[PDB]
């Protein structure tokens, strides 16, 4: 958080927060954000290193509105874990099929609620090789990736938002 | 969270809560909510185990205005950790003194936002023979009660205010 904190602009931010997500284990990484009573999924700001191409499909498609992860966002401050039980829909599965070929298979989403009204989400996505090792991974380092999501939000709506 | 979920009423949450907190080793702990755009600290739904003519001196003195531990949680996610150095005003060393007498010197408070514009917090308090002590005691559980707090949060925001 202090790294981010003197850090300087949005490169530099991403940047350390990306660093922060690969040392931890998970080689993708999305942050999102949006201020107080706006829905604008389309034009949030966005922070990682999710493929360029799969980040402007899912604009372009208003995947926002069909991703169960961000329906879970504006409902929870719990996160939700990236299995098949939350892909139900024939609309959601589609979905999942293309994410996967977006390399976006196994991962979590923790919700962001700020103290302005800030409503965001943080993404972390793992290469495990199977799920069930995806899930002992995330497990274990749960408590500190719960930590970090509140340090991304109050540093990451500072930048987002604030002059 | 699931015996958070799973409980009937207040008096059922709260001793939850409160056992959870003890088993992390705080033995007062106060769980304090607010609905979306309200500021009426005096009328907020609390849970918790401080001492009860302490809350209502608190009450009754508009305590909750001068308290820096609250205006803190309208302003961060942050954890926010009681120590001299947070009372800078005058009214704020009064305010020390008192709770000092009350036995609140060493703790933290996790400030609380819900999907639903929620504000609050979640205060937890420590017996120990010194700081150096207290402070041992209260990072060895820091991860941990940062996931606490959220899901005292989710499941305390339904507990308060729905149907
Ligand atoms: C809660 C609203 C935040 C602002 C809009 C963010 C839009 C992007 C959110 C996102 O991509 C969620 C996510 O990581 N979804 C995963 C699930 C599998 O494939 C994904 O892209
Ligand atoms: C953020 C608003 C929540 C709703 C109003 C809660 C009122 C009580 C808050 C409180 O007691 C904070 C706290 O724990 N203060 C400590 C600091 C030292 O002595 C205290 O009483």
């Amino acid at each position: 958080f202090l790294e981010l904190e003197r850090s300087s602009g949005k490169l530099e931010w991403s940047a350390i927060l990306q660093k922060m997500a690969s040392d931890l284990g998970f080689s993708k990484i999305l942050f999102g954000l949006l201020p107080k009573d706006s829905q604008d999924y389309e034009n949030a700001f966005i922070v990682g290193n999710y493929p360029a191409a799969w980040r402007e499909h899912y604009d372009r498609a208003g995947y926002a509105r069909v991703d169960p992860t961000v329906s879970h966002c504006t409902q929870s401050v719990l996160p939700i874990f990236w299995e098949p039980s939350i892909y139900q829909t024939r609309k959601q599965h589609e979905f999942f099929e293309e994410a996967s070929a977006a390399g976006l298979v196994y991962g979590l989403t923790m919700p962001l609620h700020g103290a302005r009204g800030e409503l965001g989400a943080l993404s972390l996505s793992v290469e495990a090789e199977n799920r069930a090792e995806a899930n002992r991974f995330m497990e274990s380092v749960l408590p500190t990736l719960w930590m970090l999501k509140d340090y991304a939000l109050q540093s990451g709506a500072g930048l987002a938002f604030e002059h």
